[PDB]
């Protein structure tokens, strides 16, 4: 499965889908830029720089070393852009994984976009923080915080595109063959998938509840289990199809913090938006509680089990789910 994962990055196409992200891409050159004074004379860290861009914009704010960490076969790319921006000098490509290099020195700040889809896609947030055994004692980390959003809400059409999809297989005389014993598992199958695609926000029921993560204070270990309780307030009745995600992170520099955002009030990134769909859906008025917790257990796949278990406490009904955020439905294709 790790050989996939690394094999995906070495595309260029796959960079160049991330650097044609606008808002991802001069968001990171801003947050460095305007906070050159973290940078300017500095060692500084990359991990996973991909085509090295970050690399470059640290080098623009005046780093005096930068170590670019690639475990792809797009290191070799990288090199080939130091070389011809004339930056040998000051930035070192250092092939393979943040867990088994070694660096010469230690740094004075991280840089590094983990953010997977869903933000925890990947498990690249490990490895950053990881990399804090080169950090210098109060070094700074660019991401410094992440805060995931998670919110109900009522989408019926999309609901009812699974079943659409799934009764393929409630037919008794498919070319003679009576397929409907599979129509179970087809359903299920469709709905242990997360749907990446943006939406409208009307369908969000009730103000999000936040789970932060403190790449500063954070431990790798901390990621390998993440429970987030929640108790939604109903500000609309209807029925809680499933829950949204999406997710901030904020660079918390020393002249000032810049936030890049990827919820669904903001512009669009190449993350969109996530939901997880409630194979059985539940009821709520405007006013009743919708409490549960959302559970990501890592796994052997680069990605996390998803447990999401919800009910609205005035009426005990409950609903319990299990999503493979490594093999979502990527809708917005
Ligand atoms: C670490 N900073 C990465 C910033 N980018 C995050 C992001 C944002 C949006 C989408 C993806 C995405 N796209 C995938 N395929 C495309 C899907 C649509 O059709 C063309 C191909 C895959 C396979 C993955 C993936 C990875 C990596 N590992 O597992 C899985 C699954 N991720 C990734």
């Amino acid at each position: 499965s790790a050989v996939q994962y690394f094999q995906f990055y070495g595309y260029l196409s796959q960079q160049q889908n991330m650097m044609q992200d606008y808002v991802r891409t001069g968001t990171y050159q801003r947050a460095i830029l305007q906070n050159h004074t973290d940078f300017k004379d500095k060692i500084v860290l990359d991990v996973g720089c991909g085509s090295g861009i970050l690399s470059f914009f640290a080098a623009q704010a005046g780093a005096r070393k930068i170590y670019a960490v690639e475990a792809s076969t797009m290191a070799q790319h990288a090199e080939v852009l130091v070389k011809s921006n004339n930056l040998t000098d000051r930035i070192v490509v250092i092939p393979g994984k943040v867990e088994e290099v070694s660096l010469p020195e230690q740094v004075d700040i991280i840089i590094s976009e983990p953010m997977g889809y869903m933000l925890f896609n990947e498990r690249m947030l490990e490895s950053y923080l990881h990399a804090k055994k080169y950090l210098k004692p109060s070094g700074n980390m660019f991401p410094t915080i992440g805060d995931v959003h998670l919110a109900p809400f009522t989408d019926e059409q999309l609901y009812m595109e699974q079943f659409t999809k799934a009764n393929f297989w409630y037919q008794p005389s498919f070319h003679g063959v009576d397929l409907s014993a599979l129509r179970g598992a087809a359903v299920d199958e469709y709905f242990r998938q997360p749907v990446v695609d943006t939406f409208d926000i009307r369908i969000l029921m009730a103000k999000s509840v936040k789970y932060t993560v403190n790449f500063l204070e954070a431990k790798e270990g901390d990621l390998h289990r993440i429970e987030i309780p929640f108790k939604f307030h109903m500000l609309h009745s209807g029925l809680v199809h499933g829950l949204a995600f999406w997710f901030d992170v904020a660079f918390i520099g020393s002249i000032m913090t810049v936030w890049l955002s990827t919820a669904p009030t903001e512009p669009l990134t190449h993350w969109y938006q996530v939901r997880c769909l409630f194979q059985s859906p539940l009821f709520a008025k405007a006013g009743d509680t919708l409490s549960g917790t959302c559970l990501l257990i890592a796994n052997k796949r680069q990605s996390y089990d998803i447990s999401i278990v919800a009910q609205v406490d005035q009426t005990g009904s409950k609903s319990s789910n299990l999503l493979d955020l490594k093999n979502p439905f990527f809708r917005y294709t």
